[PDB]
């Protein structure tokens, strides 16, 4: 059911990150390079989503894209600025079963990243959590 | 759509094969501790999504009806689609034919986690078992359920 359907993404990314990390060769954590893979394979699923589908394109990343991937749609959109985004996921699936938050977002800011490369668009994507599970993230166009 | 929905699985299946490949440590791919490690991935997100169903008492009513489960609630969870045939020789073997099975559309690095997914399925629902598989035709796929 939408029960098991809402776990296996997270099931899946738990792998992900533990094994990233248990596997990581000697200096791997320290120097970023566990990041950088997370963030490198949600590009490239970002990437591979894209193929099977600027205010509007952030819209369908807050709606269908965010919806394929948590069974639902970003809590909020902001834009103060001319190519910078804030998107707030309240109770961000990832961490339900919770600095060191940081390697449980990388993959998400990478899906985001890739989603807006085959669309033709560079961006910086972070994300901060804001109150455990609610979480922020920030896409800057380049 | 329904095209990513489906897409999803396959996309991370392809990060983790590609991953336990390209990290595998010297003299881990002849070892056969890749494979393993698929299998071991599989078979916790396996346990992991069991947890996820509503129990009652005719739901994995006997081994038939557990095996049926594992064939459609289950593999619809991952795969979007249910086995295509069950066969059974009711003496504890269990075939299951997926005939276009989605990671597909070496072979054995890309059933490995599935092997694990169903093992971890049963071993929840108290079931020991082995799980091998293989390329029947491409990309038809048999999955062989011996029950301990």
């Amino acid at each position: 059911g939408s029960m098991a359907d809402e776990a296996l993404f997270l099931l899946l990314h738990n792998e992900m990150v533990s094994g990233v990390y248990k596997s990581a060769e000697q200096g791997e954590v320290e120097n970023g390079r566990c990041i950088t893979k997370l963030e490198n394979m949600g590009f490239r699923v970002g990437q591979g989503l894209i193929e099977r589908f600027e205010l509007d394109i952030m819209k369908f990343i807050c709606k269908d894209f965010w919806t394929t991937v948590f069974k639902k749609q970003i809590d909020n959109l902001r834009t103060n600025h001319q190519g910078i985004y804030v998107l707030q996921d309240n109770k961000f699936r990832l961490l339900t079963q919770m600095e060191h938050a940081s390697k449980y977002l990388a993959f998400t800011c990478g899906l985001i990243r890739g989603g807006l490369s085959n669309l033709g668009i560079k961006s910086i994507v972070t994300a901060e959590v804001s109150s455990m599970p609610a979480c922020k993230f920030q896409v800057m166009i380049q």
